DNA sequence: CAAATAAAATC
DNA sequence: GATTTTATTTG
């Protein structure tokens, strides 16, 4: 546990990470083969890879332990 | 495209 | 209420 709001599919966000790990963007070819897994509108799929940019910074944020 | 705060949702 | 995780947002 040890969390507070939660997540879509962990199978998106496992596959976020995994192209995003390949690089940190990635094309329109390679984004239209996570969004047919996802079952994604394409256009969200690209929000979904900004948005891992914050999440990092969120944990990074919490690796204080100054509250 | 990128940094992200709002914002909802769980606690 | 606090945290956390996405959508709306402008550069």
């Amino acid at each position: 546990g040890r969390k507070k709001r939660v997540p879509y599919t962990k199978v998106q966000l496992k596959e976020l990470e995994r192209e995003y790990a390949t690089n940190k963007f990635i094309t329109k070819d390679k984004r239209r083969r996570i969004s047919a897994t996802t079952n994604l509108s394409e256009r969200q799929v690209t929000i979904w890879f900004q948005n891992r940019r914050v999440k990092e910074k969120k944990v990074i944020n919490k690796l204080k332990t100054t509250s």
